[PDB]
């Protein structure tokens, strides 16, 4: 199969990139690779027609949220590549996310989010390099009013990286990413 | 209960911050969080008045040694925050520390400390991003002369971050932090 | 725990139009209006976060065209203590619409006399929001109150300080049920 | 005839701080407060000519740090006709947090952010007229301090904040004549 | 143990006014006062961290109006060794009129003018050290308010007046911990 990868210094920009890829065409999100220092990589698999059309729509939507690093599509990876590297071929409710380069700024953001609307804080993701991401789930208008109220309280504490809301995250996103809706 | 957090890019600045908090007011150090890249966060809990009086007292002492990132107090955290985040509420010998952004500079620092006086190298703490901290224990006279001799021998090798000595660490510090004196 | 939506207007006319645009935008219930004096009035609607937030945006956009808007805010999940001590409707307990507001009782009487003489409208009474602000309310046909308010405004401008003039062709059922507009069951 | 002391403040918060400083300076009885509308409120105390004179001065200096002081006067021996026709009283603890906003919407957001920030109880609201509304919360001195500070900030982005003050230990005579949620009875 | 609150003023009048404003502002206990000589005195209150810090901010603004404040500090949790070795209280109403003068002659003339003005009682005088003395009188609010105004005007023509203040109704905790002639 073909290979598509998107790397973002920010867990929020990678989830938005992974969400836009599975919605653009019929591709499978095999998971995400964490290389430390706040860097994460979304990996999708499929045929050349879908993975190349999904990669364009994924990068186009990730540039508006996070810090895009690299974007590339491999039409036919060599058999040795899949054998030694984890690319997934080796032998729901709304989504609200806030990423802060600082654990203190992320806790204050999560505290103001659950106080604003009736949303559920499923946990937090640590991508290394001081980057932490708070993840909440709920209705579409609940998480929108929660992230905007949480970002406002966290800007006075730490360095806010990215804030995004996905109204209808694809089922492929909730399965491969730890977003509280895993099977 | 209230919530108090102090984030420092440096393991030495966090220990001095945690030591100054439990000594100033009546709060409990529930532990510490390592977000990677050298970032660490001391988390204390108590009443609204004691946490505020201790958080600034620990911030004023932490600015003398390390780079303080964020300092914040949450009076009444929501019950959903404590359920999904490691904030403690989920359903004596002297201390000598030397932090170096380099493993080579830390080993020479630890080697010069145990040779200057009679101290015990209980181990080393890896906070990420190349930051490592050598921890020695003993009486006040030894760790005072050990760190001073270890600091002079470490500057000629690597990038020294912080050097500090706590004569009598509070009993709450040795319980929640890996400093070789855990009951 | 329902949602909360509020729109405060220093004018009874702008508040009624704001309350009419909210119940028409989405599925929200107008629990009533709060009079704080000095002409300040606050329309309060409740429901879920999706309908309340979408109604206040449509209410503010239609209220800025007729009156002076003070503040517009939405609380998605109010605390239980807020609903227990303040009247937000959650507690332990179609004729056309023509309105003219004047800071002065004399200017309102002249406006009311010019409206009933211009077309076939019924002066149901007047509303006092305090601070010298009064509002005349007439009901009738959509074109009757339309030609009456434009004639009542033109005659009141020569007497007192005219604040706002607006016409609602078909007010929502929730509007007449919670507001004293002469068509309350 | 007992003496008469009055302090008028265009703001409910400044009048409460004035009343708290008067009963703590000398021994005077807080008979109540007179609401003349438009945000103007007048605290009335009575006692000896010297006790009222000293409390009148101490209350004014403390009330200037929060609200707008309108008039401050002391009558040594009021006429019998004055007490008969005017409600002047002789007609024959828990911490306190207060936020006053010219706007009902700004006061609701201030109260909603206070009960969520710390362990405080919203006892209700006070309407002084002219669009002035005051949110009153009670609780611990550490709680109401962290609550009013978080409530004042969250309300400045909504409405026009008038005054914000915190009384750690209000006098027993204040909670008896003023509606602060701690009236014994 | 409990929290600690201290206000130091170079003047016995500024300290009593500070101590009176603290016990009225929050729930704190005035354990007494400390005299370090040279006109320096320190009022010591104790309670919880929130009340002591809230009472200390009110005692400072009231003391700056009268006396020359020197130090204002609060200790949240004092060590056990501190309470055992230092006199900090944890070792296991009529009107008030005061006139302070850096001179014994000016204090006697002020005390003579106070008792001659109205019906007040001269309970005695407090020697702060370094030439500082304070005359204390009690009585009703009408007499004490007029006695100090007549005493200050007669004391400025004699010596160096430091501070003059009147407390209409001093707190019960003040008369119990300070020698103000009304201690039971």
């Amino acid at each position: 199969d073909a290979l598509g990868m998107i790397e973002v210094r920010g867990f929020v920009g990678m989830v938005e990139a992974a969400d836009a890829m599975v919605k653009a065409a019929k591709v499978e999100l095999i998971g995400y690779e964490k290389t430390g220092g706040g860097y994460v990589t979304a990996v999708v698999r499929g045929d050349v027609a879908a993975v190349k059309a999904a990669t364009e729509a994924g990068q186009r939507a990730a540039e508006r949220v996070g810090e895009v690093v690299a974007v590339h599509v491999i039409p036919r990876p060599h058999v040795n590549v899949d054998a030694a590297l984890p690319l997934g071929r080796t032998p729901a409710d709304a989504l609200g996310m806030i990423e802060v380069r600082g654990f203190v700024g992320m806790v204050e953001a999560a505290d103001a989010m659950v106080k604003a609307a009736k949303v559920e804080l499923i946990g937090y993701e640590k991508t290394g390099g001081g980057y932490v991401t708070a993840v909440v789930r709920g209705d579409v208008a609940a998480v929108k009013a929660a992230t905007e109220a949480g970002q406002r309280a966290a800007e006075r504490v730490g360095e806010v990286v990215a804030v995004h809301v996905i109204p209808r995250p694809h089922v492929n996103v909730d399965a491969a990413l730890p977003l509280g809706r895993t099977p």
